């Protein structure tokens, strides 16, 4: 499946694109503002993400550091970034469909859009202001809005129990963007697209 990613920032980000335990393609690729990078997804890929980091410095050999979303210090992401990242989410060829979302759940750095380009169902995107306008208590001082799990560690917040309800902190990224999981256990926002759908993830898709 091709993914085709998009900056439309002012700011360059670093791309990256990981299923947690590998990466997906190569991983992870500066995006100057404007630029697009084409990245293949291997069919069947069962919870890949997509996101954007920012504020990175790499070495020669691709070794350095984010202020949001760094994946182990690695240009080529292999596992999934530090919080908080805006998330494109997606599980592919799942029993003849795919399946899509962004996630809020691992806090905002940069607003996304999320969309196939191949016929069949409707894009997905979280493109409001949530770092300009982010709970006090929630302001990461690296750049970005945590999620309440990142900043508190309760229960409740992460949904370790798998009993939790929304909260104060969830409802903030739900009113800012409903279209997006705010927690867990959120009413799913997920898009069921035909198996093998192609798409484009655009960071800053308004701005």
């Amino acid at each position: 499946a091709t993914f085709e990613i998009v900056n439309r920032c002012s700011y360059t980000v670093w791309a990256a694109a990981s299923k947690g335990d590998a990466a997906l393609d190569a991983g992870g690729r500066q995006l100057n503002s404007g630029e697009s990078w084409t990245i293949n997804v291997e069919p069947g890929t069962k919870g890949g993400k997509i996101w954007a980091r920012t504020d990175c410095y790499f070495d020669d050999s691709g070794s350095g550091i984010c202020k949001t979303g760094d994946c182990g210090g690695l240009l080529r992401c292999k596992r999934f970034g530090r919080p908080p990242t805006t998330l494109a989410e997606f599980s592919l060829n799942q029993y003849g469909k795919d399946y899509i979302d962004i996630s809020n759940i691992k806090g905002f750095n940069v607003p996304m859009d999320f969309s196939p380009t191949t016929r069949g169902c409707r894009g997905v995107r979280c493109a409001a202001d949530i770092v300009g306008q982010c709970p006090a208590k929630l302001k990461a001082p690296g750049g970005g809005c945590n999620d309440a799990c990142t900043v508190f560690q309760t229960s409740e917040y992460c949904c370790t129990t798998g009993k939790c309800g929304p909260t104060e902190y969830s409802r903030f990224f739900k009113r800012l963007c409903p279209d997006a999981f705010s927690y867990v256990l959120d009413k799913p926002t997920t898009v069921t697209c035909p198996g093998s759908s192609n798409y484009r993830v655009t960071f800053c898709p308004t701005a």
